[PDB]
């Protein structure tokens, strides 16, 4: 391991050991989903055998899907929750960060696990491998995954971290959509909008609790949707905006423009959601 | 055009018109090269027909090649200049920015044109298309190229510019290796090290002379060496470091680390070369 608790190899914990270690703590699993009809069922099925055992609760956080995502998830026995149902007093904003933040209001596990719903054949041990350090460690409040090409991660986020928060240089996949954390931690932190949510959570956690509260576990290999370069441009812009803000640097608020030769401007947001705590 | 003089279409100027417009001004062409034996001859040949006419001078700036770059360039009739010969009183540093800066001491054109030496079948009109606005415009001191996937450009540089210098959002290929500028401008500016040199030159030019001094011309389509993702990681890191510095933001000076699972740290430099002017 580096100065960051890193599980480099297959965790050795059995499902039954992990379950014993809960000690009254509960576990929620959240799957955010926007138009993932092709992969959603495989993801739910990888995890539903854990329900009523290690996992106390599983939801799909449907983020405005217009395909068959919701019906197929229901048919896999999952509880599907819209953004509106998760938190109906508050009008819905677009983007991933909004979905995860709302999901805090729709779950009650002491521990919350996020798994992206666009994964291709995910391992059924993903969730156990992630909760290990939270269950059996001390002071770990956040566990990030890593894996084996991560264009935004390797060109934008990791190099920017080296520039502005080099202490986090040892985190191999800071933008990974698969991770777990304590409710106490998550409901105490703001949530960046859009694709800024992961990078925001990591830096805030570090700034507030330091490295000793963070672990990372090998999930082996991951496959997912490969988005077009232009969609990555918009994602990177939001990651940059969120990353700059945590480092005390003013962002223009100006969206990325691209020329296809036609021109298009993508939205960027400088507005975080506050800690879900204030909503109590 | 946008607020930035943009030549969207094939320039209409003939080689003879352009030559007339020189009016005593001279033109140097510089080809930086590090191990480009496969493509260097095609690039030189695309340009050497202009020599003693529109172009007064052509050099290859050899940046420590250990392949056959120099012998093949000589065999194409090019003058080849090492980093050491360009400026022998000053010990040589690694990276592209060093090569271009040194090239100022090895040329005397009032106008300097840079063309990367790894281009696959470059158009023989590249150089005329670039000098057009400098020759026939007023107050233009810098001309950048654009083209048609630019991973570092679209994920790192363009989104970072939108964040920190949104006025430059209209520049389509800020990192393009093909561009031209006045000696008066170039010898008045510092040169960022490594791959930071292009982004550094653009921001300094803008900060010092504003947009009205900058033009961009369509070169159509370009092909070149596609580097592995890890090499791009190091390039992006240096672009970020240089970009952050021009915007008044402190960089850690810490190199990007990558885990292949073995670990490697890449060099980054926070040291610019001063304006070549001080070397007079
Ligand atoms: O508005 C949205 C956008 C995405 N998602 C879901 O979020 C997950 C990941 O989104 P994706 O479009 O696949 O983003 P990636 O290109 O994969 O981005 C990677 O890097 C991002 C930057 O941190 C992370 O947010 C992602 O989890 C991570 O997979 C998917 O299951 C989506 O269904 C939503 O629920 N709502
Ligand atoms: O130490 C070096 C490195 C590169 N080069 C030359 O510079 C040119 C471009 O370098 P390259 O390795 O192809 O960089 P790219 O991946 O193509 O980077 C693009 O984006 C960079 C960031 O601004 C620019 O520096 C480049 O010109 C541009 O092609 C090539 O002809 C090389 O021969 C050197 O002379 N010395
Ligand atoms: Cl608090
Ligand atoms: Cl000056
Ligand atoms: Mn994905
Ligand atoms: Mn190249």
């Amino acid at each position: 391991a580096l100065p960051l608790d890193t599980t480099w190899h297959r965790p050795g914990w059995t499902i039954g050991e992990l379950e014993a270690a809960k000690a009254g703590r509960t576990i929620s699993v959240v799957l955010p989903a926007l138009n993932e009809e092709a992969t959603i069922e495989s993801v739910i099925d990888s995890i539903s055998p854990l329900v009523d055992g290690l996992v106390d609760e599983l939801i799909v956080l449907d983020s405005g899907s217009t395909d068959d995502t919701e019906i197929r998830a229901i048919a896999s026995g999952a509880r599907v929750v819209s953004r509106e149902q998760a938190l109906p007093e508050v009008p819905v904003r677009p983007g991933k960060g909004e979905a995860l933040w709302r999901s805090l209001a729709a779950t009650s596990g002491d521990i919350v696990v996020f798994i992206d719903s666009d994964l291709i054949n995910p391992h059924p041990l993903f969730v156990p491998w992630l909760v290990g350090p939270l269950l059996t460690g001390e002071g770990i409040q956040l566990v990030k995954s890593f894996y084996r090409g991560g264009r935004v991660t390797e060109l934008v986020a990791r190099p920017l971290l080296a520039a502005l928060r080099p202490e986090l240089g040892c985190v191999l996949q800071p933008l990974s959509g698969e991770y777990a954390a304590s409710r106490e931690l998550l409901t105490s932190l703001p949530f960046a909008p859009g694709y800024g949510v992961e990078i925001g959570l990591l830096i805030d956690t570090f700034d507030r609790l330091g490295l000793d509260a963070i672990a990372q576990v090998n999930l082996g290999v991951r496959a997912h949707r490969n988005r077009p370069l232009d969609e990555l441009g918009a994602m990177s812009r939001q990651v940059i905006a969120t990353l700059l803000s945590r480092c005390g640097i003013p962002d223009s608020g100006v969206g990325l423009t691209q020329f296809l030769y036609t021109r298009h401007t993508w939205p960027v947001s400088l507005v975080d959601r506050p800690p879900m705590k204030v909503m109590r």
